[PDB]
């Protein structure tokens, strides 16, 4: 019934207005990047990174490069590891060549690695920390990015998405405007049925607040 359908669809159009998607990477180019992601996981497992580079959760690990953060604040310089050369060579440079982002934009790369059933709770990328657009490239498997969900308790549930955005393996997702600023996004446990990883590429604001030593 409407007005529900009408009002949901109206906001979904607003969200979509701030979403651009690209492919660019072939599946063979994806497998190559996936091999590098596996190398990062292995290196972290051997404890070869700086402490704040690696954050571990039940079904999800995050790997912070370039900049890390926590009212959110960046860590002091040198607390997380530098962006690996392969992220520049295989991912950032490709997106620059294709005009998705300008040269020198990206100074933060985060890899999220999800096991089946993994998720990330609804949030807005800290607007006082990160410039827009926010760019992500997805790997290993197909999934979906949802907008506007609430993660509820008593009992545990995730509410209905305002927008459900399919994200194929190799998909490039570019968030701006409404989709980046005016609504949350998340990954629902139900949309991670197999291992999936994502590289999130961002520019920190020159005036982003930073912890001191
Ligand atoms: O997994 C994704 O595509 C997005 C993850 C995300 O939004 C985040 O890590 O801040
Ligand atoms: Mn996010």
């Amino acid at each position: 019934e409407s007005e529900y359908e009408e009002r949901r669809d109206a906001e979904a159009r607003r969200v979509k207005s701030g979403i651009k998607q690209a492919s660019i990477f072939t599946l063979e180019e994806c497998a190559r990047i996936e091999a590098k992601i596996d190398e990062v996981v292995a290196k972290a497992d051997k404890g070869l990174y700086r402490e704040h580079t690696v954050d571990r959760a039940p079904l999800r690990n995050k790997y912070f490069f370039g900049e890390g953060y926590t009212q959110e604040r960046l860590y002091s310089k040198g607390e997380v590891d530098d962006i690996p050369d392969w992220v520049h060579e295989l991912v950032i440079d490709r997106l620059v060549t294709h005009g998705v982002i300008p040269e020198g934009f990206v100074n933060s790369a985060v890899i999220n690695d999800y096991q089946p059933g993994g998720c990330i709770v609804s949030h807005v990328d800290p607007i006082h920390i990160f410039e827009r657009p926010i760019v992500s490239v997805s790997f290993f498997s197909d999934s979906a990015l949802c907008f506007g969900c609430k993660f509820l308790f008593k009992p545990i549930r995730v509410s209905e998405p305002v927008l459900h955005l399919p994200v194929r393996r190799g998909s490039v997702t570019v968030l701006s405007g409404y989709a980046a600023d005016d609504i949350t996004h998340c990954i629902r446990p139900q949309d991670i049925k197999e291992r999936r990883a994502v590289i999130i590429l961002r520019k920190t604001r020159a005036d982003a607040p930073r912890l001191d030593s």
